[PDB]
Order: C-alpha cells, then sequence, then structure tokens
C-alpha cells in the first residue's frame, strides 16, 4: 500500500553540549536538522513532544516541528527532534562577525517580537498560551530573508532544567515568581527578549561605530555565572545593561534603548507585553 521512507541521513554536527547534539541531516533530498538528546535532558525532549502533540504550531517565526522520534536500542532509548534547518546558524553566531544597519536589526528584532507574541497569546477554536522559559540569542534562527525564528520549546509552559541564568529576570533569582500566575511567565520571557535586544542593536551601526558583540552582563559577572552571581547583580545592585552615548545620536538606536529599559522594569506587572513591543516596533523607522 505504502513505503513510509524514514531513514534520516547525519552529514555534519552543528552544536555539541550537555543537551546532546544537533545535526544537519537529509531526508528525501532536503536539510532537516536532528537534535539527539542525552539521557540528562529526556525531559525536555518529551516536553517538545507533548506541545506539540497538543497543538502542532506553525508560524514563521516559531522553528518548524517536522517530528520526534523515540527508537528503541539494546539498552538505551534513542530521542530524536527533527525540525526545519537554517543553514545560516543562531543568532548568538550570527552577530559575532555581522553588522547589522537600521533596515536588518528592525527586521530581526521585529520578527523575534513577533514570534513571541505568536507563543504568548492563546486562541480561541487555536492555541494555548506559551511560554518560552530559555529565551536568549543561541535559542534564535537566523533565516534567509532576515527574518529569525525561535527554537527550543524544552521548557515550555502552556495555559488555555532550569533557564539560562545569565538571562533569569529578577523575580527568578530571588525566588518571589508568582508560580501560579501564567502572566508571570511571559514577563520572565520579557525581560530575556529584552536582553536579546540589547545584543543585536550593539551590533547595528550608526554614525561608523558598532559595539563588538557581547553577551548580556559581560563585565559584571563570570562566564557560567552561578545564581548568586547573577542575583547580586540584577536583584541585589539592581544593574541593567550600559546604553552607549552613541546610541542617543541615532534615532532608531534611541527608541530601541527606551523599548529595552520597558523589558527590565523590577516589577515584572510594569513590563511590555510582547504585542505592545510589535506595535512600537513597527512605528521605529
Ligand atoms: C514514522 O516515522 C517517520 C515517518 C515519516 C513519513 C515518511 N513518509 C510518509 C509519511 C506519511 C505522512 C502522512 C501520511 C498520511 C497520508 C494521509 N492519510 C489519510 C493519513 C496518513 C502517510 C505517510 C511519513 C509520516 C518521516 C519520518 O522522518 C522524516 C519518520 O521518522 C520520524
Ligand atoms: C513529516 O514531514 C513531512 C511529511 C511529508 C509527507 C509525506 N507523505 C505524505 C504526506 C501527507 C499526504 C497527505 C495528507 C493529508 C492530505 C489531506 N487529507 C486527505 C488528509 C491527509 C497528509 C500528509 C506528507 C505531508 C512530506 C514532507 O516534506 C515534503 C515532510 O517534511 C519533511
Ligand atoms: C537552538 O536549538 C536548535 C537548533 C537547531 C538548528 C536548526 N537549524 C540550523 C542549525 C545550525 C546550522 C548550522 C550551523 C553552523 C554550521 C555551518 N556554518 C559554518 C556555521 C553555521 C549552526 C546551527 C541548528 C542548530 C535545531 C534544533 O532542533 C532540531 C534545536 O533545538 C530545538
Amino acid at each position: 500500500q505504502r513505503t513510509v521512507a524514514r531513514d534520516i541521513t547525519l552529514l555534519e554536527c552543528v552544536g555539541k553540549g550537555r543537551y546532546g547534539e544537533v545535526w544537519r541531516g537529509s531526508w528525501q533530498g532536503e536539510n532537516v536538522a536532528v537534535k539527539i538528546f542525552s539521557s540528562r535532558d529526556e525531559k525536555s525532549w518529551f516536553r517538545e513532544t507533548e506541545l506539540y502533540n497538543t497543538v502542532m504550531l506553525r508560524h514563521e517565526n516559531i522553528l518548524g516541528f517536522i517530528a520526534s522520534d523515540m527508537t528503541s536500542r539494546h539498552s538505551s532509548t534513542q530521542l530524536w527532534l527533527i525540525t526545519h534547518y537554517h543553514e545560516m546558524g543562531s543568532l548568538y553566531d550570527y552577530l559575532q562577525l555581522t553588522t547589522l544597519d537600521t533596515v536588518s536589526c528592525l527586521r530581526i528584532v521585529l520578527s523575534i517580537a513577533s514570534g513571541l507574541a505568536h507563543l504568548h497569546i492563546e486562541i480561541f477554536g487555536g492555541k494555548p498560551a506559551i511560554a518560552h522559559r530559555d529565551l536568549k540569542s543561541k535559542n534564535i534562527l537566523v533565516k534567509k530573508n532576515g527574518q529569525c525564528c525561535i527554537a527550543d520549546l524544552g521548557l515550555a509552559v502552556m495555559h488555555s532544567r532550569v533557564g539560562t541564568k545569565r538571562y533569569m529576570a529578577p523575580e527568578v533569582l530571588d525566588e518571589t515568581i508568582q508560580v501560579d500566575c501564567f502572566d508571570s511567565y511571559k514577563r520572565v520571557d520579557i525581560w530575556a527578549f529584552g536582553l536579546v535586544l540589547w545584543e543585536v542593536a550593539r551590533r547595528m551601526v550608526s554614525n561608523g561605530i558598532v559595539e563588538d558583540y557581547k553577551p548580556p552582563f559581560y563585565d559584571v559577572v563570570p562566564n557560567d555565572p552561578s545564581f548568586e552571581d547573577m542575583r547580586k547583580v540584577v536583584c541585589v545592585d539592581q544593574q541593567r545593561p550600559n546604553i552607549p552615548n552613541r546610541w542617543f545620536s541615532d534615532p532608531t538606536l534611541t527608541s530601541l534603548a527606551k523599548l529595552m529599559k520597558e523589558c527590565w522594569y523590577q516589577n515584572p506587572s510594569a513590563r511590555l507585553t510582547a504585542l505592545r513591543i510589535k506595535k512600537t516596533l513597527t512605528k521605529i523607522d
């Protein structure tokens, strides 16, 4: 009645960590991305699989799902997540070398805001509201058309492993987050979005000037900062990323500085919503 061609050829490893590995693969002559999970991070595969079994997200700024595969091995279970492949790689990767102009900077950040607002919004008929819980530049991929997409729903929570410590909001670091209020999780994503917006804005040229790529808080915490390192910076001293003087000569960067400030309020309920961020970004330039 029909052949079901399941063979995926793994061609090149494009990422390896404690999570496991990501591979460029081939299925029926087309590139796919294959995430192979470590034993240590099986729950990330289960959570993303459970979410996609609940709602088949389809959005230009969400990494495109293809498949979740569990295969029985002699002494172990093998877990793969198969997605669209974005050959330009992560935003983290891309910003290291590349500088941006006004149009490319805005296109990047508005595409991220678009993906994030899609996750956050409940649609009746539709989708549950979704918070990401690990938004960062390594979890955003660059597409050839200049838009980005959001990746890795292994920590996501639906309404109707913990986050990367460098990007944790103050209420996560001081353990005051209202864990029974779904809006709490959206506001944690907004904080992290503001940090990503800062990372990208630094790489936008104005008046012949650009900042070097740096991760958020590069100047105040070590590599692999501890919870305590982050809590002292963000909660106790209430530091925020630096806005360089040169941004205030450029109307786009002046507007982006204002926006990122309104993602970083200590009071989570004062932060902008993803929908409000989108509207603000459509009115810039
Ligand atoms: C099991 O595993 C994998 C399967 C595949 C795959 C390969 N060929 C064809 C298919 C297919 C799709 C859909 C139908 C429909 C047709 C309409 N009818 C009314 C209901 C059924 C049938 C067949 C699939 C799903 C790829 C994989 O990897 C890319 C798989 O591994 C994860
Ligand atoms: C998993 O991913 C991929 C899958 C496939 C693929 C392979 N065989 C059959 C199908 C299919 C056919 C028909 C229906 C429907 C059509 C309308 N109604 C009658 C209900 C049933 C569904 C599915 C697909 C989608 C191709 C892909 O790429 C070209 C995939 O992407 C990598
Ligand atoms: C963040 O997380 C996930 C990401 C991906 C993913 C999807 N497309 C492309 C990539 C990629 C491709 C290529 C490079 C390099 C190699 C060549 N060049 C010299 C520099 C660029 C880097 C990255 C990835 C890593 C898939 C995932 O799941 C299957 C992820 O997990 C949810």
